[PDB]
C-alpha cells in the first residue's frame, strides 16, 4: 500500500525548558488506518529521561477531529514485552497541530503527560 503508506513525525510537548518532549517518528497507512513507528521521550532534567519504545496503533477521523490512539513497547506488537507506552493524539481536521496525552514507563513506574501541544515536523 505504498500509495496509502507515508511517514509522519509528531513533536508532543510544550517545549518549555526542562519540560517533557515526545518525538514520534511514525508511519500512516491511510487504507488500513494503521500507525507504527518509534517513541522517544526526554525531559532534559535530572536524571535525563531517555524513553524509547516501538509504538503501534490506529487513527480515526471524526466529524472534524483526527484521533490517533497509540500503544508501545520494546520490539513492537509481536513481542511479549510489557507495554511501556500509551498515547492519544487528537489532531485538528488539518492534522498540523492539536492537543494530546501520553504515558511512558520508566523505573518501574508510569509517567503521565496530559494536554500537551502537538506539532508535526
Amino acid at each position: 500500500l505504498r500509495v496509502g503508506l507515508f511517514p509522519v513525525r509528531y513533536l508532543v510537548g510544550t517545549g518549555l525548558p526542562g519540560a517533557p518532549q515526545l518525538v514520534l517518528d511514525l508511519m500512516v497507512d491511510t487504507v488500513d488506518h494503521s500507525v507504527v513507528g518509534r517513541a522517544a521521550v526526554s525531559q532534559a532534567v535530572s536524571p535525563p529521561l531517555n524513553f524509547h519504545a516501538d509504538v503501534w496503533g490506529s487513527y480515526v477521523f471524526r466529524l472534524a477531529i483526527v484521533q490517533i490512539s497509540l500503544q508501545g513497547n520494546q520490539g513492537g506488537p509481536q513481542s511479549n514485552s510489557m507495554i511501556t507506552f500509551y498515547g492519544e493524539l487528537l489532531l485538528k481536521g488539518d492534522g498540523k497541530t492539536g492537543v494530546a496525552s501520553y504515558r511512558y514507563y520508566s523505573n518501574g513506574s508510569w509517567h503521565e503527560v496530559e494536554n500537551v501541544p502537538v506539532k508535526a515536523d
